[PDB]
């Protein structure tokens, strides 16, 4: 709508969101 105010409240999960490629798993 006027931005999505939502998910922003979290960025949608973190973790995944940030980066990750680090972890070798």
């Amino acid at each position: 709508g006027w931005g999505s105010f939502f998910r922003r409240a979290a960025h949608v999960g973190r973790h995944v969101g940030r980066a990750a490629l680090t972890h070798y798993l």
